[PDB]
C-alpha cells in the first residue's frame, strides 16, 4: 500500500525521512513554514559578495557514522575540510580547545605535553571533595585563571547562568588536550559541501514522491489527510505552549560586508563578558577552495528565546525536563504522528545525528508496514 504521508520541515529530518519513504513508493509531502528549504541548516549565496553564507550560524559536518557519511557524499561534494577555532580573551588570541600551545602561551611557558599535565595537575583545585558544581569542576579540573579566562564568562553569554548554578554533570574530563593539535572536533569523517548544505538537501528532496510546499505553515486539520505525520516542529508548539515554553536559547546575528578579510579565520570567540557578542564568522573560511574580495561576517549575540524568535539551544534542566514530562504524555497518547528532530523532541541535534535518527525513523515506519504493527510516537528516547 503506497501510503500518503506529511512532512512537518524541510531540513535533514523531513528531507531524509521523505526521501527514503518516496523511494519505497510512498506519497510523500513536505512543507515548510519558511520560503527555503534547508531548515537550520540552510546556506545561501549572498549576491553582493557571493559568499556562500550559512543563514542561522556556522554549520561543520562531522561524523563517525560511516552509513551517514556515504549518504551525504551521495548528495554532493564534500570538501575536505577541519575546523579550528581561535579565542580572543585577555587582550589575546588563543587556539580552542585547551592545547599545549594555549597552556604554553597563556602562561608564557614552553612546556612538552608531560610537563603541562604537571602544571594542569599543580593548578587544579586541591579542595572541594565532591565537586557539585560546574564552577567546583572546572576548577578543580584546571584551576582559576583557565577556568575564569574560558569558562566562566563564556558560560554567561551562552547560557545566561552562573556556572554556579549548573551541575557537574556538565563536564565528565578535564577539557584539556596535550598535544599541538588544534582539530577542534575529533570525528572521524570531516567535511564541508562544495555547493552548500542547500544544494545537498534540495538533491535529497529530488524524488517523483517528494512534494514540496513552502511559506505553509502545518494547519492541524490537515492532519485526517494523511496516513500519518512526521514533525519536525517544536513540539510544546504543536500542543500551541498550552502547557508553557519549553526553554531556549535563540541567537541574533548581526551581518556586515567588509572589503578583505575580516579575522583571518572562519570563527573567532570571545570569552569575555566585557565583549557582548560571542563569537564571530567570517563565512568565506568555510569555503578556502573560493577566493572572495568581500567577505560577509555574523557577529553572533546569545539571548533567552521570547516569543517571535527562532529556538536554538534548549536550556533542559529540571524545570524544563519538568515542562517537557506534560508534552510528552500528551504525545504519547497521539496515534498517527512521529515527532522527530531538533525541535520535536527538545534536544540538541548535530546533522549527522539528524541524519542518522532520520533513517532509523525511517526504516521502523517502513518495517511497521510489512510487519503490520503500530508506528511509534518517539524512535529515540526523550527523557
Ligand atoms: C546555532 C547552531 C549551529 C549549528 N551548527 C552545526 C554544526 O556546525 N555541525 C552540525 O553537525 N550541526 C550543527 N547544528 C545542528 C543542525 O542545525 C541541526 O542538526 C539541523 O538543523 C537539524 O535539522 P532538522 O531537520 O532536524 O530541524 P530544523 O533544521 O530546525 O528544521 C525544521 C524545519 O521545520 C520548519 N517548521 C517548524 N514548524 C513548522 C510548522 N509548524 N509548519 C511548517 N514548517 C515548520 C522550520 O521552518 C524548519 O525549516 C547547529 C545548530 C545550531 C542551533
Amino acid at each position: 500500500k503506497s501510503k500518503k504521508i506529511l512532512i512537518v520541515g524541510a531540513g535533514f529530518s523531513g528531507a531524509v525521512i521523505g526521501r527514503q519513504l518516496a523511494e519505497k513508493g510512498h506519497q510523500v509531502h513536505i512543507i515548510d513554514q519558511r520560503d527555503h528549504i534547508g531548515g537550520n541548516s540552510y546556506d545561501a549565496r549572498d549576491s553582493e559578495t557571493n559568499v556562500m553564507v550559512h543563514v542561522y550560524g556556522p554549520h561543520i559536518f562531522h561524523t563517525d557514522n560511516e552509513t551517514v557519511w556515504n549518504y551525504v557524499n551521495k548528495h554532493a561534494e564534500m570538501m575536505p575540510y577541519v575546523n579550528r577555532v581561535k579565542a580572543t580573551v585577555n587582550g589575546q588570541v588563543f587556539s580552542l580547545p585547551i592545547n599545549l600551545h594555549t597552556i604554553n602561551q597563556f602562561f608564557s611557558k614552553t612546556c612538552s605535553p608531560d610537563e603541562a599535565r604537571a602544571l594542569i595537575a599543580e593548578k587544579g583545585d586541591s579542595t572541594i571533595a565532591d565537586p557539585q558544581t560546574f564552577e567546583e569542576e572546572a576548577l578543580r579540573f584546571i584551576g582559576k585563571e583557565l577556568y575564569e579566562a574560558f569558562f566562566k564568562g563564556y558560560t554567561i553569554k551562552q547560557w545566561g547562568m552562573q556556572p554556579s548554578e549548573l551541575p557537574a554533570s556538565i563536564l565528565k574530563r578535564l577539557p584539556v588536550r596535550f598535544n599541538y593539535d588544534d582539530n577542534y572536533f575529533n570525528h572521524k569523517f570531516q567535511g564541508m559541501p562544495k555547493c552548500g548544505y542547500t544544494q545537498m538537501i534540495k538533491s535529497i528532496l529530488n524524488h517523483e514522491n517528494i512534494k514540496v510546499d513552502l511559506q505553509r505553515e502545518f494547519i492541524v486539520e490537515e492532519r485526517t489527510h494523511y496516513d500519518h505525520v512526521f514533525y519536525s516542529g517544536p513540539l510544546d508548539a504543536f500542543y500551541g505552549y498550552q502547557y508553557g515554553r519549553l526553554g531556549y536559547r535563540t541567537l541574533d546575528f548581526k551581518k556586515f560586508t567588509y572589503q578583505g578579510d575580516y579575522q583571518g579565520c572562519a570563527v573567532m570567540n570571545y570569552c569575555s563578558v566585557d565583549v557582548p557578542y560571542t563569537r564571530i564568522t567570517e563565512h568565506k573560511y568555510f569555503s578556502p577552495w573560493e577566493q572572495h574580495d568581500g567577505s560577509v561576517c555574523y557577529k553572533e549575540y546569545s539571548r533567552a528565546c521570547e516569543e517571535n524568535d527562532i529556538p536554538y539551544y534548549p536550556i533542559r534542566q529540571m524545570g524544563e525536563m519538568a515542562l517537557l514530562e506534560k508534552y510528552l504524555s500528551l504525545a504519547e497518547n497521539e496515534t498517527n504522528i512521529t515527532f522527530v528532530g531538533r525541535l520535536g523532541t527538545y534536544r540538541y541535534l548535530d546533522m549527522d545525528v539528524t541524519i542518522a535518527e532520520a533513517l532509523k525513523t525511517a526504516e521502523v515506519y517502513l518495517n511497521s508496514l510489512t510487519e503490520n504493527q503500530p508506528m511509534p510516537v518517539f524512535t529515540v528516547s526523550v527523557r
